[PDB]
C-alpha cells in the first residue's frame, strides 16, 4: 500500500495542456513526469495492472480543437508515453471507469455530436469493441465502479444538463436508470468510496458547484455531505487511502489550483496542497511512484 502517487494528466488553461505531474501524499511533493506526447483537456486517467492510461479529450490549440480517439498507457518504470489502440470514435469530456481489468469508455463529444455509446478495453489483446450504449446521451459525464457495476453519472446531453444516473450491468450487456441526484451536474467529479458513490461539483446550468452528494447503491438515495471550500467545475478526482481528493477545475473567475481531501469519518473538507499551475479538465489515477 505504500509508495503510491496521485497522477494528474493533461488539463486546460488557455490551451490544452501536455503535463503529466505526481503528487505524494505522504512528504506533499510534486514530481513534474514524461509529457503525454499530444496535449489534451477533457480526458479521463484510470490504472490497470500498474500502468497509467490517458483516455480520449481534445487538443485545443491556438491552430485547432481535434478531440481525441487516443489511448495512451505511461508505465512509472519506464518514465514514458506508448501509444495504445484507438477508440472507435472521438470522445472529448469523457467518462472512464475500470471493472475487472477492463477499461469502459463512456459518453463523450465529437464536435457538436453527443455519444451515447460505451466500449470496453482489453490490455492484454490490446482491443477495443462497443458494448451496449447508454439510455441518455452523456458529455461531461462523471463514471465511477462499485462492486463491479459501471455508473454513469450526469453530464449534458446536447440540450439540457443533466441529473439522472445510470448503471451498467455488465453481465447483462444492459443499463438501467438510478435514482436521479438531487442537484444537475455536468463535468462533476465522479469516483466511489466505502458503499457510495460520490459526485463533487460540476456546473449546473446557472453556477459552478461545491456542492457534494454521495449515491447508496443499497438504498439508492443521494445525500448531500460537506460542501468543498470552492466552487468548481471540470475537476480532477481520485480516492487515496479512505479519502477523496479534488483537484483543479474552473470557479467562475479562475482556474483552480486548488486540491483539497475529503474525510468521511468527520464529514470535512481540508486543503493539502497546490497543484504547481492552476488548470481545469485534467484525469486523475493513483499508482505507484516512477
Ligand atoms: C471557460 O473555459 C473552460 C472552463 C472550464 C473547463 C474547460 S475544459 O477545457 O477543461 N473543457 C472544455 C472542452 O472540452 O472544450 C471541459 C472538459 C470536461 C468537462 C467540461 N464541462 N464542465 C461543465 C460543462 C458544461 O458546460 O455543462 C462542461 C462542458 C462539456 C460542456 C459544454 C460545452 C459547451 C457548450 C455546452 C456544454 C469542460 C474550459
Amino acid at each position: 500500500k505504500v509508495g503510491r502517487l496521485i497522477y494528474t494528466a493533461g488539463g486546460y488553461f488557455r490551451q490544452s495542456l501536455s503535463y503529466l505531474e505526481a503528487y505524494n501524499p505522504s512528504n506533499g511533493s510534486w514530481l513534474r513526469l514524461a509529457d503525454l506526447q499530444v496535449p489534451r483537456s477533457g480526458l479521463a486517467g484510470c490504472v490497470v495492472g500498474g500502468l497509467l492510461y490517458a483516455v480520449g479529450g481534445r487538443n485545443n490549440s491556438p491552430d485547432g480543437n481535434t478531440d481525441s480517439s487516443a489511448l495512451d498507457c505511461y508505465n512509472p518504470m519506464t518514465n514514458q508515453w506508448s501509444p495504445c489502440a484507438s477508440m472507435s470514435v472521438p470522445r472529448n469530456r469523457i467518462g472512464v471507469g475500470v471493472i475487472d481489468g477492463h477499461i469502459y469508455a463512456v459518453g463523450g463529444s465529437h464536435g457538436c455530436i453527443h455519444h451515447s455509446s460505451v466500449e470496453r478495453y482489453e490490455p492484454e489483446r490490446d482491443e477495443w469493441h462497443l458494448v451496449a450504449p447508454m439510455l441518455t446521451r452523456r458529455i461531461g459525464v462523471g463514471v465511477a465502479v462499485l462492486n463491479r457495476l459501471l455508473y454513469a453519472v450526469g453530464g449534458f446531453d446536447g440540450t439540457n444538463r443533466l441529473n439522472s444516473a445510470e448503471c451498467y450491468y455488465p453481465e447483462r450487456n444492459e443499463w438501467r436508470m438510478i435514482t436521479p441526484m438531487n442537484t444537475i451536474r455536468s463535468g462533476a467529479g465522479v469516483c466511489v468510496l466505502h458503499n457510495c458513490i460520490y459526485a463533487a461539483g460540476g456546473y449546473d446550468g446557472q453556477d459552478q458547484l461545491n456542492s457534494v452528494e454521495r449515491y447508496d447503491v443499497e438504498t439508492e438515495t443521494w445525500t448531500f455531505v460537506a460542501p468543498m471550500r470552492h466552487h468548481r467545475s471540470a475537476l480532477g478526482i481520485t480516492v487515496h487511502q479512505g479519502k477523496i481528493y479534488v483537484l483543479g477545475g474552473y470557479d467562475g473567475h479562475t482556474f483552480l489550483d486548488s486540491v483539497e481531501c475529503y474525510d468521511p469519518d468527520s464529514d470535512t473538507w481540508s486543503e493539502v496542497t497546490r497543484m504547481t499551475s492552476g488548470r481545469s479538465g485534467v484525469g486523475v489515477a493513483v499508482t505507484m511512484e516512477p
